């Protein structure tokens, strides 16, 4: 009757630990019911590797736990896929990127941050490059025993705020905050075990010796950051000075030298120089300018934001019947941000086109089969299925 | 008989401590002996605040040393200027910005850096942002007593920006401890790192895709023309990756790799430029790659040549209604905005070439060309006589 249609596909990124292991599933339907075949991204089938990779009873790729010594790259750190197939044609899933990571002991360095009294500060949990993806801050803790818990910012009103980007924001530091010391404890999203910071950060408060220029923590006059759609994103202004200055956030109008001021809502909030875009959307993207002036002068810093949305695609029509000699067109409709490549596939084999509209002019008995459009950006991809028929 | 021009033009930026003190001197030229007046940037004149600001004889301005408590902003941190006058009119001295520093007893933290063996790492001893305008790192030291040095053997290297670079990080390197010595440029007072940097060497096991220190895909940087400039690439991968630095073309997606030679060198992921030119200014790209993966980061760069200029002709005479023109020959990088002023009065034109084909009776006097940018400046003048 019909061709294979993908129901449950795995996720673009599958990460796990050598102690846990993983078993991933792929589901397709149609008449006759297709059989699920596991393959690499280049379309080559994968066999067992006893102790590492084994295909189980029903259509399920398994990665049992393993010694750190038994780690094998081509098995664990790999690009995978899922192939559903029957009489009509074949289809491939979105590329499934597996990275299995052995448990590797890590430590968090809470950095002492220099400040002038009256200025607000943000102190950071320094985390190594390699665990940064798998680890984040569970909470903040001081020497006095007060836990500062991380939160979506509904209420930005308070002395202490733990913001979603993982830092601890303190409004207008003073002597009372001077002899307090702070720990950050982090959680591994695979293991789920918590670890306190080894070194404790402390606020070092200088006094308004002079009156000076605004000074950012770095010489960088431009930055960039990325955030998801539903996430609460945090831009930063780390500017420091005396006398304590005021912050103004602006957003650039695209492709021109003309700026515009950021409108604050119960959605968009400001704390010190910290801008909070909480409950974001793609249109929040653009070039931003933080501007801090004081009595002695002023300086400014650019920031490039890009909001990403989940890639999804649907082919119109899911199926169509045509007669020999008549044109048959397929149109791939997509969402998510950003987009780089849209590409077409036939029965598992590629067709060079960058266009969302696939147009065959005169059908052939050759052209009968299954069609797919592949939408992709660096960190993500998606798969929509389609069938062709003849008369 | 004739009008003024600037012979002695004090430095654009002046810094000094409370213990040292400082002084400035400004002459020009011309006839009769020009009135040398010191003015704050907006043309209001400035008098004495004795003990700090007072005008010494010769019409020169001195800043005597002072205690910390007596400090007041308007005199110390401020932008001053200078002006000369005859019947020929006035001319303004360029941007002078002045600062003074009370001793904060600066502290410097040596930051622990966590690394997978085989990967080259950069160590930064972090100086606070406010004092960083002066203090720099002269030397680095470890537990063994090893003295490193600026270097403007090929393993351990300190850069012109002051950080310490290590390549092929081994187990021999990590279980040491590191600390840096910082010297202040307005005093000469040195000091040793408060804390001691520990290098944690982690055992590579599972293969890791290249990751950077921060999520930011871009950075900006700049330096003087004659300076040796560094471009950081901080990347850690297992397998240890290979860093290839490209360079873009202005406002285009076009790309080319770069020319490794005597002036433009490379160490690990670090692209180093020796004594440079404004022609090196541009937008670069750092791509890191290994078997598992790897990604890219781009770095903006600028080079700054000194601002200077003059007007052609330096002087001329004209027939009352006959054309008179002045063009500003400019150099230095970047060049933001040229500005014209009549006897210090601000009269706008954005063109390097300004002309008057119709002369009034009152246009007799001095004229200037101000070449300006964010923090920097230069000035030169010309004058038209009516005959
Ligand atoms: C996945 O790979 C991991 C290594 O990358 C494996 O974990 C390691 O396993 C070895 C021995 O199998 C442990 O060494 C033992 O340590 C215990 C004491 O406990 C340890 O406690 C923590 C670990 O969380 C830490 O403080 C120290 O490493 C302690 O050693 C001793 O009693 C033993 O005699 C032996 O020395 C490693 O400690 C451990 N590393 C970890 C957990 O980070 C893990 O077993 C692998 N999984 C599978 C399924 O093979
Ligand atoms: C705050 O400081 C910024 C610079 O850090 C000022 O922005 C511009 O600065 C350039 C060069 O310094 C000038 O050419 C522009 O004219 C400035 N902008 C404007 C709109 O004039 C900014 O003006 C300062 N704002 C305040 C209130 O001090
Ligand atoms: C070097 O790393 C890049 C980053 O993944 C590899 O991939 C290309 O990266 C460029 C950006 O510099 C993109 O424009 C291309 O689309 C990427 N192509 C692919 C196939 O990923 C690149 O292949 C690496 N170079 C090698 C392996 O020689
Ligand atoms: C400059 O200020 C510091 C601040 O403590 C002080 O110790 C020093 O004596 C001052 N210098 C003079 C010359 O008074
Ligand atoms: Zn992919
Ligand atoms: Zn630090
Ligand atoms: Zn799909
Ligand atoms: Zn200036
Ligand atoms: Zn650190
Ligand atoms: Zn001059």
């Amino acid at each position: 009757q019909k061709g294979p249609v993908f129901l449950k596909e795995p996720t673009n990124r599958i990460d796990f630990s050598n102690s846990t292991g993983a078993e991933i599933e792929c589901k397709a339907s149609g008449n006759p019911m297709p059989e699920i075949i596991w393959i690499r991204s280049d379309g080559t089938a994968v066999g067992d590797v006893p102790g590492l990779r084994q295909i189980s009873s029903d259509g399920k790729l398994v990665f049992p736990p393993f010694r750190a010594e038994d780690y094998r790259q081509e098995v664990h750190a790999q690009v995978y896929a899922c192939l559903a197939r029957n009489q009509f044609g074949s289809i491939i899933s979105r590329d499934v990127h597996v990275r299995a990571v052995v448990i590797q002991s890590y430590e968090s360095e809470a950095d002492n941050e220099y400040v002038i009294r009256g200025n607000s500060v943000v102190m950071k949990c320094e985390i190594p490059s390699y665990v940064a993806d798998f680890v984040f801050v569970d909470l903040w803790l001081d020497s006095e025993g007060r836990n500062y818990y991380p939160n979506n910012a509904a209420e930005t009103d308070g002395k202490y705020l733990v913001l979603p980007s993982g830092e601890l924001h303190i409004r207008e530091v003073g002597p009372e905050d001077g002899y307090k010391s702070y720990q950050c404890r982090t959680k591994h999203r695979l293991t789920g075990e918590t670890r306190l910071s080894a070194t404790k950060g402390r606020l070092v408060i200088t006094e308004p010796v002079g009156s000076k220029a605004p000074t950012f923590a770095t010489a960088s006059k431009i930055s960039s950051l990325l955030g998801s759609s539903s996430s609460d994103i945090v831009l930063l202004c780390q500017a420091q000075a005396f006398p304590v200055p005021y912050t103004r956030w602006y957003k650039f109008i695209e492709g021109t030298t003309r700026k515009q001021a950021v409108v604050l809502n119960d959605r968009v909030k400001q704390v010190s120089g910290t801008l909070i875009i909480k409950d974001a959307v793609v249109e929040d993207s653009g070039k931003y300018l933080c501007v801090v002036n004081n009595s002695v002068g002023g300086e400014s810093v650019e920031t490039v934001l890009t909001v990403t949305a989940p890639l999804s695609a649907k082919i119109d029509p899911p199926t169509q019947t045509v007669d020999f000699g008549r044109p048959a067109v397929f149109t791939c409709q997509y969402t998510g941000n950003p987009i780089k490549t849209v590409s077409w596939m036939k029965d598992g084999k590629a067709i060079g086109h960058s266009e969302p509209v696939l147009r065959i002019e005169s059908v052939k008995k050759e052209d009968k089969g299954m069609y797919q459009c592949f939408v992709r950006n660096d960190q993500e991809s998606a798969e929509a299925s389609a069938e062709l028929k003849l008369g």
